[PDB]
């Protein structure tokens, strides 16, 4: 249904999309919050946050790689930001509080970054 992967893909375009997109994570305040700015291990009171979190991908370095374009296509930008909702569901193992910020996002992120990967393309 002509999504995903369409265009060539350029930065300025692709953010075009994934801009609105990552702003609809952060509209989330709270629930993107886990995501927007470093999960913070010193202030979460997180030890080991990047042992557990292999790529917690802060909603503030995915809306980097769209303010540079470190994914060449929208999709690897979405993966970003689901690299960004694992770190949800990989560490708040499913029964946390910033698993339901993510699962949330998810929820509103791509039902805008779904239409806007077409959008774009
Ligand atoms: O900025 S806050 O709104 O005050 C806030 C409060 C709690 C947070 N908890 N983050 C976690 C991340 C991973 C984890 O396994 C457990 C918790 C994060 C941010």
């Amino acid at each position: 249904g002509s999504h995903m992967r369409k265009k060539i893909f350029k930065p300025e375009e692709l953010r075009q999309a994934l801009m609105p997109t990552l702003e609809a994570l952060y509209r989330q305040d709270p629930e993107s919050l886990p995501f927007r700015q470093p999960v913070d291990p010193q202030l979460l009171g997180i030890p080991d946050y990047f042992d557990i979190v292999k790529n917690p991908m802060d909603l503030s370095t995915i809306k980097r790689k769209l303010d540079t374009g470190q994914y060449q296509e929208p999709w690897q930008y979405v993966d970003d930001v689901w690299l960004m909702f694992n770190n949800a569901w990989l560490y708040n193992r499913k029964t946390s509080r910033v698993y339901k910020f993510c699962s949330k996002l998810a929820e509103v992120f791509e039902q805008e970054i779904d239409p806007v990967m077409q959008s774009l393309g």
